[PDB]
């Protein structure tokens, strides 16, 4: 799966 980090 595809992953996403939005300090
Ligand atoms: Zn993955």
């Amino acid at each position: 799966g595809s992953n996403q980090n939005n300090f």
